[PDB]
């Protein structure tokens, strides 16, 4: 079932580019449909399958695939994500870069970090009293390495 509350949720805390994990949940001529999260699916092309030309999806996912994909746009008016394989792949690199995978948040407009709150820069350590935000963020962080560790897997494979 799908809401557009849960979908301008997605899109307002998932930057285009963003590297998501993806679950491979149907084939079509078109491409394959991922689900990235509850409620939230979006399709890959067929286009945006792989580099290699492809004519029909199967030639590279299988429906209980799991897939690192890219957001590539949102259309909340016609409630449709578009994700790209391709351009996952194309971006990766061996270096984590965790703006990619989650951490957009902790990196300003002109690109530089953002020490989270709670953490002191010019002392580089949490602060007292700031315990429960310093766990909230480190959960996070480590879920967008496992992100980039699972894309890289897919690059290995």
């Amino acid at each position: 079932n799908l809401y557009f509350q849960h979908m301008r949720h997605f899109a307002r805390t998932h930057a285009i580019g963003q590297i998501v994990a993806g679950k491979v949940t149907k084939l079509v001529p078109f491409g394959a449909f991922v689900r990235v999260e509850e409620g939230i699916e979006g399709l890959v092309h067929i286009s945006e399958l792989a580099e290699r030309h492809v004519e029909v999806p199967d030639q590279v996912v299988a429906v209980g695939d799991d897939a690192m994909v890219k957001v590539i746009d949102i259309d909340l008016e016609r409630r449709r994500i578009s994700l790209s394989l391709k351009q996952a792949n194309e971006d990766y690199t061996e270096e984590f870069d965790p703006a990619k995978y989650g951490m957009a948040d902790s990196y300003d407009e002109q690109g530089n970090y953002i020490f989270p709150e709670g953490f002191d820069a010019e002392t580089n350590e949490w602060l007292e009293g700031f315990e429960k935000q310093r766990a909230e963020w480190e959960a996070r962080y480590a879920e967008a390495e496992r992100r980039h560790k699972m894309h890289t897997a897919q690059m290995e494979k």
